[PDB]
């Protein structure tokens, strides 16, 4: 996509050298922001071949608030295996803060349900926010939130959303990350009788790993093609009732897939 | 300043009409980002006359974690009066989450002290974060956080910081807000034996009130002048030991002050 390639090129030109969680080297920059007009097509990268099968399964998992990987395992999704423990538990990660944030007085807050009430009854509010950065529960998580916080916004019958990403692997994770939220805005709009607007991406320590350099030079040499189109075959009775088969992509025609080797 | 005037002009060109907390009209945009190289001078607006007296007093107040307005009252600071109650209490606002975030198990987390330990012992971490958005305690606050979350970053002996602002009055509050954090980065660096880098600003529902239009057209017609310079006369034994008189500005030469009338 026109906007994803520029970040890549900017990291190469302005990035500084350094390391990560103490392992492989990187080139990094601090602070970036891009915009995707959802009306111009689903923002799924075409400069390399990608799939939405794991992306879809993970989201419906987040929405249900469970944090054990059973559901992901039934369907053959293996992205969270690396961090899961013996019983298949991961601690109070995303879905748990999204649907039942623990207070100091005895309650569990449903932020998703709160958010739909607001857009539906008071669309001009300046605090339709969802957070997963719960200071008091970080040490119990298997992994501190990366896509940590996002806000919603309404104007002229269109829904928009801005996400704050603290850490981001430009080559291996950025593509996965962008289509994920892109999907949520869509699902949110349908349940709110509204057209989709912009998806705003903001990041912090944005980087490229040295053993991805060759793969990067290669993607930068292929021309981006037209974005595909999302199709929603059904209209669930609510945001908690979507099923795998409700989604379908059209007009997607990517270049060939490229591998991403990681160190351990 | 070169960058503050452009936002102003962009709100006028691309802003949409609407209202606020149900009162005065506005023109607004969603999603913006700017950068200030601190090495090029203190970013205190010169296109209108401003003061740092309240700005300084408020910060030292945040750092001490108290939320009652006594200290502000001793020194004749009146910006928080509007929201304070009969005993001078405001609920668990900023300073309280900054120095003693309540957990669900019985402890209070000192995020500021945690943050200095990290930059000092593990400067390449990707999670040197401070949050004030404590879902479980919003309903007890007199005002939900506006400058809600910020992250720190180190590279080539320079300290940088990015802030996420959910709501922002471009004409009345933006100037106050920018010099405030600008000051903190400086104080943070001194205590961390480091040079200051960039201050990155990111916002959401950024707006201009209709009864500020005339004042805006006026500022846009004056030429910005050289930024002044911050001077720190003393080197406290820690981040909790700074005093009012430790700071001093030089070379500041603004145009004339302009008033901002508000509705009730």
């Amino acid at each position: 996509m026109k906007q994803y390639l520029e970040l890549m090129q900017k990291v190469l030109d302005e990035g500084t050298q350094k390391n990560d969680r103490t392992g492989t080297g990187t080139l990094s920059i601090f602070g970036h922001q891009m915009r995707f007009n959802l009306q111009d097509g689903f923002p799924l990268v075409t400069t390399k071949r990608c799939h939405l099968r794991s992306i879809i399964h993970e989201l419906l998992w987040f929405l249900q608030g469970d944090t054990n990987i059973a559901y992901l395992h039934e369907n053959n999704v293996t992205i969270w295996d690396e961090w899961a423990d013996e019983n298949g538990d991961l601690g109070p990660v995303y879905g748990k803060q999204w649907r039942a944030w623990p207070t100091p007085d005895g309650r569990h807050i449903d932020q998703i349900t709160t958010v739909l009430n607001q857009l539906k009854n008071d669309p001009d509010s300046r605090r339709i926010i969802v957070s997963a950065w719960n200071v008091g529960e970080l040490d119990k998580m298997a992994l501190a939130p990366c896509h940590a916080f996002f806000q919603f916004y309404v104007a002229d019958g269109k829904l928009s959303c801005q996400l704050y990403q603290r850490c981001c692997d430009v080559f291996l994770g950025l593509p996965f990350n962008i289509a994920s939220y892109a999907l949520l805005v869509h699902m949110m709009a349908q349940q709110c009788d509204l057209e989709v607007g912009d998806f705003v991406w903001t990041g912090g320590d944005t980087h490229l790993y040295s053993n991805h350099m060759d793969q990067t030079h290669l993607q930068l040499s292929r021309e981006p093609r037209p974005l595909p189109k999302l199709i929603i075959k059904r209209k669930p009775e609510s945001i908690f009732d979507y099923r795998f088969e409700d989604f379908e992509i059209e007009g997607y025609d990517p270049h060939p897939g490229i591998k991403a080797p990681v160190a351990i």
